[PDB]
């Protein structure tokens, strides 16, 4: 088309006099992408089943990010929903960058073929001692960059940065990614919630009376429809473009919630709040908690303004 | 691998004793599909991004099945979900064939880049009389053969004819599907349910008091999770390989239901009873229902049998 | 398009009357050539090269071929450039045909990516014995199909058969070859002339003559253009598209000529005559030639009637 | 792999302290080559057969690199082989670079599906002064970068700078060139020849005689051996790995030669040059040629320096 993903970067990276590091690691990421995109899809899958006479996917695109990634040169801790802890990256392949991803989120709809996808968020070095876990310990609040890739009906790209969020496709026929909806901006107000509800018994008060709401409005407007495909970058995506809202706050396995803080909830609420929506636990910003460990859990709630906002007012009635 | 879809469907062929018309009909089929996968991963999209300086994708879908089909010599009467009217193949090109087909199911969330598939339902002409909408006119028990292609994280082609069901996964560098499940039976219980609950204020009783006892449960185990993607042909899909239960009942747009009887609740009852599930309206199995209408839509209950007679027992129980 | 190669062969097998066999068999054929094609393409190296933290292309192309062929059913003899000793099927997998092949022609091209191909020749076992090598000493003449795949700037499948010869040009975007060129028939005269001019000392002098009349014709008229690229499969489709000559005589090495008659020279002179043109070793027809060594080589000569007519008068003339 | 031609270029570009101009123009050059190499494959040739119910592939490719080039916003003067006039790009996307090119070199090929491939040659304008088809008028020494892709039985990009030539192959499965062979020299003395024959009664005493010689070598050494493809790309690609010598001298049709020099010969002399070879006229080195106008023709004799030598004291002894 007329603009690629790799010519995005490198003009928005010439724009702001960047070294060049951080345009080599979104180049890298969009690499890893493309590699995991094309085993996502099982091209080859024939050489696993006898035609001229392993590792598990999740793994498998664990290896590619990690490995594009220190490769590119351009960062120095890595975390991974997939490694207990921090990567410190050789000193020899060190730049400043800090990478925390989930390599292949929504890994238990793999066996029944449902939507996956890549989560990203990058940060700047914060410190001047050796690189270590703490590095990636920062709030979302200073996060340089997030986004996802969706490996949906076809694979996009969604990268948010400080002015705003792109979304691009790739084209499969020539490894590129095609800009094709620029400087998104979510809807005020959405008609569809995302939940599981099977959790309906562990929930607060607030999501409860929420859920009700959608179901039987008290000003008598049209129920919102529902949908919760189970992968949060699918739910997230469908949120983003069509607008709604998307839950998955605290119950009994965890009133922390289930969702990673570093790699799954921080990035999808700078994405978020880069496209005018918000991103709160209930009670707030999930981008301002201070992270206290890497695989840190929180409740998070985000999409449409005035659907957040309206759940925040339930969570403040009830406090 | 061993076993392409080619290879299988021309032993089957071979097998029965078939002139070699439905084999040929199954390999146009296929071949329509890899088609459709191809441009809903949108390969070659950068073309009408301007890179060297139009159809929706369902009406190309729509286009290619059509096309391929009757380019078979395999058919008579094809009924598409796009089409108001039975589509009469010319008698140069006509065979004895009767296709219902929904080219590209889950259209509505094409643009959120959800998991969407091809559905269709294969009969035998049943008359000596000129072919006409009539021919479409057969209980789903009269199906000789029918299935879905999933256009999920991987294409994967699951084809049901009378011995049972099969799943091929489409190896798009070679253009092959290759047998991956064999002979596939559905658990007999399961722990996900599948509705959308935003019609909850127009649910029947009993459908009403079942969500109740998957959140709930009376006998105090651990509720069931919930899932909804909202693509008949996904969550179908997921149904059938993790076991568990779909619904899509009447409600007050509609008291008939909203999916189609002839190209979305036929196949995929056809499918689960093959591998051992069930499919019912909650009143009478929708295979044995005798369409009057090409278009006429049903309510549709389906998946594990033990799940889904839990549901027939509390309407029984109700009635 | 209209007509795939599946179609095609499954059409022509019907039209037979055959029992499914051979068409399995060419259906098989198909499935190896498309996974040959990506594998030369290189879909995939960056695997090879460390992208996520071996079996040279001949030897896979013949495993690729030979399994291929085995789990069609349909073969009990198989010959290959690669193997000393003809392959006998299992009894288990055993049917009637004969294979003759080369899995990768032009191998020494390989390493300079010019244009490679796959040639086979197809026989029915003609005894009631054991199968063992001498049923693929049969003389071309007894060919049920042969052909070639070109992995060319395109990949495509020429078949011939009784009735004629046709060429699909592989889709890699949905795996069909397509039917492109139906009926080919060469030129009766061409100007192109096809030789490696490297062994002039030890050419007889029949061709010593002819080369020198393309170079200096008596007539004056326009000397012919020379292309030699190297690979068989190459030169001769080139040979079949454009028409001209195309030439592997004896030399010192080889006053049997270089070239293997089993599955060079009887495919390639096969699919000539059934295209309207000759193939002769300058003394008699490529396909009468009665073999008696699995691996013989025979010096030919093949492309448009009135050139190779013109080359068979020379060697008349001095003999 | 470990290097990808992206990462490749950016290190460089940061290394050379480019201002990232030249950098973007080779990324779109890289994209373009894709769209180019994907079109010849004939991924989508289905579309155009009548699958759902035009532009030459010459045409179409230099659509590709014209359109991709001018977003570059790298360039201001373009000379294609398809153009009779040089393009001057819109003063809106106009940069420092001049790009001479051949989209596609090799086709009259192209129908026969043999080699074919896309050359290129990159200089810095030179004058202050409006451009204008002079500033494509400089000689080959002035070139910042040359290279070609060959779209032969695998995808290759050739890439040629001050400090040397290094070899990409394209994983179409991904997308990205893969860097296979590291500062590539040509082998001091090949063992092959390759020029059209075809023109002998055309040729100059010295071409005459040491083709005389390739075949009687007067020391009695082994024959050197011939290779003509017909595409320069390809020709060109083998001389360059395999070793040897390439020949396109005057004759009738020109004593200026048939190939030209802009996009042709200055591009592959830069090639030769940088991995240790020669190219000349027979008289003069083809890089210090002063170009007089952009369509200029001229002999070329390039490849192993002890060949091309042999070859040049041969002119030298004539003279
Ligand atoms: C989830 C892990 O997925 C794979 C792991 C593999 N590990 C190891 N090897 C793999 N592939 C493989 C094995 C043997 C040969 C080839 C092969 C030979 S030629 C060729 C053409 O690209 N591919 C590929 C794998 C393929 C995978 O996914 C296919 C969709
Ligand atoms: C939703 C319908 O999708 C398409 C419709 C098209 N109609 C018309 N033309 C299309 N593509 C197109 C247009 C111009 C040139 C080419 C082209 C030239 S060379 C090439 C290589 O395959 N493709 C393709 C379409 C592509 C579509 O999807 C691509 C992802
Ligand atoms: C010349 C033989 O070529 C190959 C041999 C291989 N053997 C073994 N493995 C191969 N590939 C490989 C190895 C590890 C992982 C994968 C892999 C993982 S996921 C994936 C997606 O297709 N592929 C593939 C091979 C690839 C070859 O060619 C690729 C162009
Ligand atoms: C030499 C020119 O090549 C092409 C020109 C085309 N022009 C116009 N349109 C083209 N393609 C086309 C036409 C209609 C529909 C589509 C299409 C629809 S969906 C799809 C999936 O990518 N492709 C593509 C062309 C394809 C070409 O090469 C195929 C190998
Ligand atoms: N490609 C890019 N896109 C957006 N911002 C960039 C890019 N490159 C650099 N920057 C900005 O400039 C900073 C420093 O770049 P660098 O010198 O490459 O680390 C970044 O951390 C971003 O704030
Ligand atoms: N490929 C096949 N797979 C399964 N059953 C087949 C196949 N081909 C034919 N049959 C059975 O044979 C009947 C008639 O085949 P045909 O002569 O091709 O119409 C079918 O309608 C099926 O009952
Ligand atoms: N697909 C086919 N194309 C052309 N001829 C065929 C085909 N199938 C069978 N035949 C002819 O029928 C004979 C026997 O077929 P079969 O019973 O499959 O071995 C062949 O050996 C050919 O002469
Ligand atoms: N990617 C690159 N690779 C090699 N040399 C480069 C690159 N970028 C810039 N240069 C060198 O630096 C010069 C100026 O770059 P630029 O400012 O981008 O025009 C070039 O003309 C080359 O001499
Ligand atoms: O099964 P549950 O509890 O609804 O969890 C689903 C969530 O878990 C994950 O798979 C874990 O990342 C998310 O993708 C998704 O949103
Ligand atoms: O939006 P709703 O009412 O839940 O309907 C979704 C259903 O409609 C369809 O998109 C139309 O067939 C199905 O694929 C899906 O099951
Ligand atoms: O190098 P030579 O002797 O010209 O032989 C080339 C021939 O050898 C082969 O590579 C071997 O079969 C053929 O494809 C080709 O025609
Ligand atoms: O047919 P001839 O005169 O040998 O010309 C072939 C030459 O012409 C071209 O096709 C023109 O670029 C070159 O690729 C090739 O080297
Ligand atoms: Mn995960
Ligand atoms: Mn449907
Ligand atoms: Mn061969
Ligand atoms: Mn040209």
């Amino acid at each position: 088309n007329i603009v690629t993903l790799t010519r995005f970067v490198m003009e928005q990276g010439r724009k702001a006099r960047g070294t060049g590091e951080m345009t080599q690691l979104l180049n890298s990421l969009c690499t890893a992408v493309k590699a995991i995109s094309t085993a996502v899809r099982k091209a080859g899958i024939a050489h696993l089943y006898g035609i001229a006479g392993v590792k598990k996917l999740d793994v498998l695109s664990n290896d590619l990010v990690i490995n594009v990634l220190k490769s590119s040169f351009a960062t120095c801790v890595l975390v991974t929903e997939e490694d207990k802890n921090a990567i410190i990256v050789e000193p020899e392949k060190r730049g400043k960058y800090v990478v925390c991803f989930d390599p292949l989120d929504g890994s238990s709809n793999i066996d029944c073929l449902v939507s996956i996808g890549t989560i990203f968020g990058i940060y700047r070095k914060n410190s001047t001692d050796e690189p270590s876990e703490k590095d990636a310990l920062q709030p979302g609040r200073n996060l340089v960059a997030a986004g996802y890739a969706l490996y949906g009906s076809a694979t996009m790209l969604v990268l948010a940065m400080v002015n705003g969020v792109n979304c691009f496709m790739l084209d499969p026929a020539i490894g590129e990614f095609i800009l094709v909806d620029r400087n998104v901006k979510i809807k005020k107000k959405g008609s569809i919630y995302s939940i599981n509800e099977g959790y309906a018994k562990e929930f607060d008060p607030a999501i409860t009376e929420y859920i009700q709401r959608k179901k039987f409005p008290p000003d008598n407007s049209a129920p919102y429809g529902a949908r919760y495909v189970g992968s949060m970058v699918a739910d997230v995506h469908r949120t983003l473009v069509y607008g709604g809202i998307f839950m998955y706050p605290a119950n009994k396995k965890s009133p922390k919630g289930k969702l990673r803080l570093l790699y799954e909830c921080n990035p999808m609420a700078y994405v978020m709040e880069k496209a005018g929506g918000l991103a709160t636990t209930g009670k707030e910003a999930v981008l301002d908690i201070v992270p206290t460990d890497i695989h840190q859990r929180a409740p998070i709630i985000l999409g449409s303004p005035e659907d957040v906002t309206e759940l925040l007012e339930i969570y403040q009635k009830h406090a």
